[PDB]
């Protein structure tokens, strides 16, 4: 479980990732597809992109990564009572994208890099915790929610 510290450590970084949500995503995507080029492969709609400069050039990246970032910043803020949100996104990414939980670890993983190296100083060990637990959380319901329905 988190404190009510640890949530605040949680969204004092966050608060800094909505400072920049576009720029926040395209480094986190970035991340992710090179840390495991399976992820960009099983992106449809993305899977065309061949290099960096291609994927920040993206608008549509981009614009996917916002998206990303705005619906994980809702869970955050939602300090672990995440139900009503997490329902819609384990149905799209089980039954439609066909998202493998791992992936979810990976995303958490960049966004833990991403976090660290624009905002060291508001990601100090406590802070590197309290998000690696509300990542944790997020990802373990989506995971119990992947199971009930039946992926
Ligand atoms: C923090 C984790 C995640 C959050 C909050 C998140 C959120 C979203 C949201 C809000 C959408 C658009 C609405 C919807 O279809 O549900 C979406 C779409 C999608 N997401 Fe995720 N997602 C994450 C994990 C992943 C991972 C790990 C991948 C890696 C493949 C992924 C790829 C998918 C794809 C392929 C779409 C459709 C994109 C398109 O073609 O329009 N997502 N995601």
């Amino acid at each position: 479980v988190l404190s009510e510290g640890e949530w605040q450590l949680v969204l004092h970084v966050w608060a800094k990732v909505e400072a920049d949500v576009a720029g926040h995503g395209q480094d986190i995507l970035i991340r992710l597809f090179k840390s495991h080029p399976e992820t960009l492969e099983k992106y449809d709609r993305f899977k065309h992109l061949k290099t960096e400069a291609e994927m920040k050039a993206s608008e549509d990246l981009k614009k996917h990564g916002v998206r990303v970032l705005t619906a994980l910043g809702a869970i955050l803020k939602k300090k672990g009572h995440h139900e009503a949100e997490l329902k819609p996104l384990a149905q799209s990414h089980a039954t439609k994208h066909k998202i493998p939980i791992k992936y979810l670890e990976f995303i958490s993983e960049a966004i833990i890099h991403v976090l660290h190296s624009r905002h060291p100083g508001d990601f100090g060990a406590d802070a590197q915790g309290a998000m690696n637990k509300a990542l944790e959380l997020f990802r373990k319901d989506i995971a119990a929610k992947y199971k009930e329905l039946g992926y």
